This record gives structure tokens, C-alpha cells and sequence, in this order.
């Protein structure tokens, strides 16, 4: 469904694709899709950091790689001091 569908495909749609995207490629194992799904990710976003953070070991990045898992952390912040008061 990815590979048939992206010049058929708008911009705020593209970026609610590449998420099931990268890990439907990285499932598959074919590398080179996975690189150009991850790019289309915000980086704003936990995922988005998490997608560069294993292209990063993919290719043997381990400084770059490990500022992309802190980074990750840290976007991940907002999302469980939401829902980590009220029930675990």
C-alpha cells in the first residue's frame, strides 16, 4: 500500500504514512525504503526520533544514534508525566 501510494498522496497525509511506513520496511528488512520513509517523520514527534535512531545503527552511527535515543527520551517526557499520575 506504501509503494503504490505516494505521488497520489498530500503532504499531511504523508506524514501520518511514513510511521507505519518505516516499520512495515524495517519489518520487511529492505533498508534503503526505510530511509526514505523515516526523513518524511517529523522530528518533533517520540517515533520520529526512534526511526532515525535505528537508521543510525543500521549504518553504524553510535554517537549520532545515541543522541537520536536521548532525544527520543526526551519528547517521550510529555507523554508519560501525562499518563503516568493517574493509573500505571
Amino acid at each position: 500500500q506504501c509503494c503504490e501510494k505516494w505521488t497520489l498522496v498530500n503532504d499531511e497525509t504523508q506524514a501520518k504514512m511514513a510511521r507505519m511506513a518505516a516499520a512495515a520496511a524495517w519489518g520487511l528488512g529492505q533498508w534503503d525504503s526505510m530511509e526514505e520513509y523515516t526523513c518524511m517523520i517529523p522530528r518533533d514527534t517520540h517515533d520520529g526520533a526512534f526511526y532515525r535512531a535505528v537508521l543510525a545503527l543500521h549504518q553504524d552511527l553510535f554517537s549520532l544514534a545515541q543522541q537520536c535515543i536521548d532525544k527520543a527520551r526526551d519528547l517521550l517526557d510529555a507523554e508519560l508525566t501525562a499518563m503516568a499520575g493517574e493509573s500505571y
